[PDB]
């Protein structure tokens, strides 16, 4: 139920380090309306407040739906965002 918008894709790269730190190796990155969005489905051993709290350090909440993002946004990384990023950066 989690989707954050991000100022730049770099905030997602940076975020990725923290998410990987906390065992969250997934994530789905969308590009929509000139912004990047991350959607997380599995929070690992973590709560929503936990992961969101860290999400907020890197991005801002969005009122978007995953529907809006999946039918109208660009799918950059499906379900392996963090590991794809961490596996490069």
């Amino acid at each position: 139920d989690i989707i954050y918008q991000f100022h730049s894709f770099e905030d997602i790269i940076q975020l990725s380090e923290s998410l990987q730190r906390i065992g969250i190796t997934g994530g789905t990155v969308y590009h929509y309306d000139g912004q990047y969005f991350l959607s997380l489905e599995d929070l690992g051993s973590h709560t929503a407040e936990g992961v969101v709290a860290v999400l907020a350090e890197y991005g801002n909440p969005t009122t978007l739906t995953i529907y809006r993002l999946q039918e109208y946004g660009k799918l950059i990384m499906d379900g392996n965002a963090v590991e794809t990023i961490q596996t490069h950066f």
